[PDB]
């Protein structure tokens, strides 16, 4: 077994590199997380077994914008405004 | 086996790589998430066994904009705007 | 076993580098978190077991603007405003 | 078994390395995180048990702007401005 | 086993290392932290067993901004500016 990544470099590179070897257990390597709302996970073992009332509401209000210039993609020779 | 990736570089690039090997287990190696709203997830083992009343309501108002430039797109080249 | 990775370098790079072996568990390499919002989450044992009266309100209000130059996107020769 | 990583450098890189190896459990090695906001965690063994009344309202209220030049993505040769 | 990392550095870089190795247990290794709030956890082991009343409120108000020029991204050779 041989693995080899980026032997020789000479210029000015901006690189990102992820290795993973298994051999005979999770992972998460590269994680981006914006605006996660998720509600009662993994609520218990057994809750609200016989008798149960339960008023769910859920209020998130306004104008909302996302702008993103570049989501996984590298420039190589560029220009990049977000006015 | 022999595995072997960007032996020689002489310029300056901009590179994503992901290298994964298993011989004889999950895993997210590049992962991006945006507005992701689940509710009630994975909820107990037993729950509202015998007699439940649940008035479920969700709001989420506004307009709301994306606005992306690039999804998963590289350049070498370019130029790139958003007004 | 031989696991080889930049050698060699000669200029003036940035880089990432996250490397993993397992030989015969979990880990998190690489992780951002902007506004995660998780409510009742892993609730005891068996809360709530015979009876129970909920009132489950949530409010988070206001226009919210996300703006992002680049997401997982280097650059080599660039220039990156967000005005 | 071997691993090298980065034998040589001449020049004034910026790197960030993580090398992990496990041989026969947790762990985070780089971790960021903005604005978490989780209630009720992990709450007990058993409680309420019997008989609860729990008026549960959350309120958090403002224009909220979130400005980032750069999420994991190194520069080379750049310039970056946030006006 | 052998592991190198870094044999030789001759010019003046910025450097970032963690190396961890297990042979036959958690850790944080980088860690960064903003702005969490997270209330009520790990609440004893049988609270509110049988009888219980609250009036659970929580109030965090005002415009709210963050400007973050880079997170988790080193840089070469460039210009960095928040006005």
């Amino acid at each position: 077994l041989m693995v080899k990544v980026l032997d020789a470099v000479r210029g000015s590179p901006a690189i990102n590199v992820a290795v993973h070897v298994f051999r005979k257990f999770v992972e998460g390597i590269y994680k981006v997380e914006i605006d996660t709302k998720s509600y009662w996970k993994a609520l218990g073992s057994s809750p609200f077994h016989e008798h149960a009332e339960v008023v769910f509401t859920a209020n998130d209000s306004g104008p909302r914008r996302y702008t993103i210039a570049a989501l996984l993609s590298p420039y190589s020779y560029s220009t990049t405004a977000v006015v």
